């Protein structure tokens, strides 16, 4: 059945003169840009290729869950897979900017959870601008193709709900090692600091190498290298979930692709998990480390870190040139920007903010 058996990967170069033997789809998208991806895909895409939202056609956000990127309903995503020619009669083949990480493995993981047959393509759109394929602009107004059979299953495959998770299924967490570390306060898109308990973190980047203006994969033997330190030869029964199951599917996928097996996916992942049990998440964070905050800006990691020296702090919504000890102490933990109210293991809760730039007259 499968056109290239045992892989999910494939370098330009396998496939820059058998192009038309795919159906082609761009899954571009960034957490932060707004419309990025529709808009990067007008600008200029690879030939014969159709486009996957990755916020309306790969996920379906739910009013009763803090999940980031939950799987849409299965009706719902085969009807737009047919709707799109993508029901099997060639295999789909996927990419995004970023190596599969941010869409591609996504979409793979989805198709392939049915039953269909698909690829990512290692390097994602850089890595094909800089190997020279066939491009086009705009919105092509030529050939969609319906489909009006489903050959394939209707049920997504091998993934868990929250409740559904073993009890002492192993985890692991693709997020960047900064997020999975954090203590007192969570970085880019997390409401809450920490993992999943027991989670081992398997940072994505990790087999990414910037060649170009793109990250393409570190070698087969750099990936096993890695994959490795999680291990300790068949991961199927591991749960592989990150942020908003999206970068967890690069991991499933590398695994799959290795030969190392199949892992589940737990697709909610810690953007529904701390929001499902955020009551005891806290608690454990305010007992381990003195004090939980709750972000009320974006976060702002890279920018420059709290000085008193340099700035003052605006607390419970008014300049404060007399921090006591403790807001002091949580200020150590903020950036240039920020604003967050922190929950002191004393029962006392303050609000703080601190300026974009320094901002003491001396
Ligand atoms: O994609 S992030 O939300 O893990
Ligand atoms: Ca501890």
């Amino acid at each position: 059945a499968p056109k290239h058996p045992g892989k999910v990967f494939l370098d330009p170069s396998e496939v820059a003169d058998h192009l038309a033997e795919y159906r082609i789809v761009d899954c571009r998208y960034s957490l932060k840009i707004k419309d990025h991806g529709s808009i990067q895909y007008a600008k200029e895409h690879v030939k014969s290729a159709i486009r996957a939202d990755v916020d309306t056609n790969l996920s379906k956000l739910v009013p009763t869950s803090t999940a980031r990127h939950p799987l849409p309903p299965c009706a719902e995503f085969i009807d737009w897979c047919m709707a799109n020619g993508m029901a099997g009669e060639l295999p789909v083949l996927c990419y995004d900017d970023e190596c599969g990480a941010m869409g591609g493995c996504r979409l793979w993981w989805m198709l392939n959870s049915l039953g269909a047959d698909a690829y990512v393509i290692n390097g994602g759109f850089q890595a094909c601008k800089a190997a020279g394929l066939e491009m086009e602009s705009g919105e092509p107004s030529s050939l969609p193709r319906p489909a009006t059979h489903w050959p394939f299953k209707t049920a997504f495959q091998h993934h868990y709900l929250v409740d559904e998770i073993p009890p002492q299924a192993i985890i692991t967490d693709a997020r960047s090692a900064d997020r999975f570390a954090s203590t007192v306060r969570p970085y880019a898109a997390d409401k809450m600091p920490g993992h999943i308990e027991g989670a081992r973190n398997l940072p994505y980047t990790s087999h990414l190498v910037t060649r170009g203006d793109g990250k393409v994969l570190r070698s087969e033997e750099e990936i096993r290298h890695n994959i490795m330190t999680v291990v300790q030869a068949d991961l199927s029964s591991f749960v592989f979930s990150c942020g908003s199951g999206v970068t967890a599917c690069i991991n499933i996928a590398l695994v799959h692709h290795l030969g190392l097996g199949h892992p589940y996916l737990y697709c909610g992942s810690w953007s529904e998990y701390s929001g499902l049990f955020r009551p005891p998440i806290m608690r454990s964070i305010i007992d381990d480390y003195g004090m939980c905050m709750q972000m009320q800006t974006p976060s702002l990691g890279d920018n420059p870190k709290a000085n008193l020296d340099t700035m003052t702090l605006k607390v419970d919504g008014a300049p404060c040139e007399r921090p006591d000890a403790e807001v002091q102490s949580a200020a150590t933990h903020l950036h240039a920007g920020e604003a967050a109210t922190v929950y002191f293991k004393s029962g006392r809760v303050v609000t703080i903010e601190v300026p974009v730039v320094p901002n003491l007259e001396a």
